[PDB]
């Protein structure tokens, strides 16, 4: 189709791999672009981890509630939030939503102990049927984005599909799923990549990632006014293990996408 024709264009003037998937909730439609190659997730497996915790939370109501201390030796590359709580303490609903919102790596480290470790986090992936997700390391090694590894990887494919029973589903109950994408609408680190592709108009809830190799990612649901919501992934990475970001890449995507519907 014209709107393959396009992304497949843009990948080439990139010098990347890109990696598209959107679904239309109004006829259940895809749109594909090497949407079942893996690609390293880095932040956007923030995402899993804090449902995880969220899907806890229904057996243990005050799950989110409960304060968790956060000590220098915690403190890994990227920490915006948990920098401001050395110390301290933050509640696991305030480690979500900086792991979500901030992409706080401190944060995701201390959701993925309360999870078990990675493999709690790829449980809870397998238990909502995302038989793709992997989870293998912690902050910050899981950004390594090596080529072929397939270590802390999925496919658009996969990870569109969760992210829409995530939010749109009822993989999460009612209460999670409304606090999933509340703390989503609020992201903070998404300015430059889907959303700036999007109508000003339009409702956006994303998480970013970036790592090495160049990777850079956002998935979003988006709520057009007057109109079904639809789920995109857009994951990018490069040859050069030193390239820069590209969120300009994700924007392009995002616009040939609206521009077909
Ligand atoms: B994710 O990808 O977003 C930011 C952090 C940087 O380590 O990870």
């Amino acid at each position: 189709s014209a709107v393959q024709q396009k992304l497949a264009a843009l990948e080439k003037s990139s010098g990347g791999r890109l990696g598209v998937a959107l679904i239309d909730t109004a006829d259940n439609t895809q749109v594909l672009y090497r949407g079942d190659e893996r690609f390293p997730m880095c932040s956007t497996s923030k995402v899993m981890a804090a449902a995880a915790v969220l899907k806890q939370s229904e057996t243990q109501k005050q799950l989110l509630n409960q304060p968790v201390e956060i000590k220098p030796a915690d403190l890994v590359n990227y920490n915006p939030i948990a920098e401001k709580h050395v110390n301290g303490t933050m509640t696991l609903a305030e480690l979500s939503a900086a792991a979500l919102q901030y992409s706080d790596n401190t944060a995701m480290n201390k959701l993925i102990a309360q999870l078990g470790g990675p493999g709690g986090v790829t449980a809870f992936a397998r238990a909502i049927g995302d038989e793709t997700f992997r989870l293998d390391r912690t902050e910050p090694t899981l950004n390594t984005a090596i080529p072929g590894d397939p270590r802390d990887t999925t496919t658009p494919r996969a990870m569109a599909q969760t992210l829409r029973q995530l939010t749109l589903g009822h993989a999460l109950g009612e209460t999670q799923r409304a606090q999933l994408v509340t703390w989503l609408k609020g992201n903070t680190t998404g300015a430059a990549s889907i959303r700036a592709g999007l109508p000003t108009s339009w409702t956006v809830g994303d998480k970013t990632g970036s790592g090495d190799y160049g990777t850079t990612n956002d998935i979003a649901v988006i709520w057009p006014q007057g109109r079904a919501p639809l789920v995109l992934v857009t994951y990018f990475t490069q040859p050069q293990q030193n390239a820069e970001s590209r969120r300009d890449v994700l924007a392009s995507a995002a616009r040939i996408i609206a521009e077909g519907l």
